């Protein structure tokens, strides 16, 4: 049965919501793991505390850059970076949630959720996963975000877990 894993969200410390999702293990085994453990914390490393750093309204959040905070750091439980592990799945519209890289196999810890359809990331982003409940607190996030990314308040994981 496919994991489920929730990000309680915080926007300048204040409590906003509980986004879960469902993370597809029977079809990006690798990939669904290394947002699985992360999110748990049980390598040592992982999201709790990190924030969601570009927020683009009609397009996605990014978040996942636990060590930089602004995109250009993280690091997977594998290593630096990982391989593209298959294409399957495409980005239907708002909810998914697929990963960030700077180029062929460069997949670390950065993902972004979308909040439209992206297919131009067809085949180009590994997606993994989607949200199963709150997707109504990623559109309440959206709304701090702003055509250039920059969030007008800072949204926090300030909790993250496996249910």
């Amino acid at each position: 049965v496919n994991p489920t894993v929730f990000f309680d969200i915080a926007v300048d410390g204040e409590p906003l919501g509980r986004v879960s999702f469902e993370l597809f293990a029977d079809k990006v085994p690798k990939t669904a793991e290394n947002f699985r453990a992360l999110s748990t914390g049980e390598k040592g490393f992982g999201y709790k505390g990190s924030c969601f750093h570009r927020i683009i309204p009609g397009f996605m959040c990014q978040g996942g850059d636990f060590t930089r905070h602004n995109g250009t750091g993280g690091k997977s439980i594998y290593g630096e970076k990982f391989e593209d592990e298959n294409f399957i799945l495409k980005h239907t519209g708002p909810g998914i949630l697929s990963m960030a890289n700077a180029g062929p196999n460069t997949n670390g810890s950065q993902f972004f959720i979308c909040t439209a359809k992206t297919e131009w990331l067809d085949g180009k982003h590994v997606v993994f996963g989607k949200v199963k409940e709150g997707m109504n607190i990623v559109e309440a996030m959206e709304r701090f975000g702003s055509r250039n990314g920059k969030t007008s308040k800072k949204i926090t994981i300030a909790d993250c877990g496996q249910l």
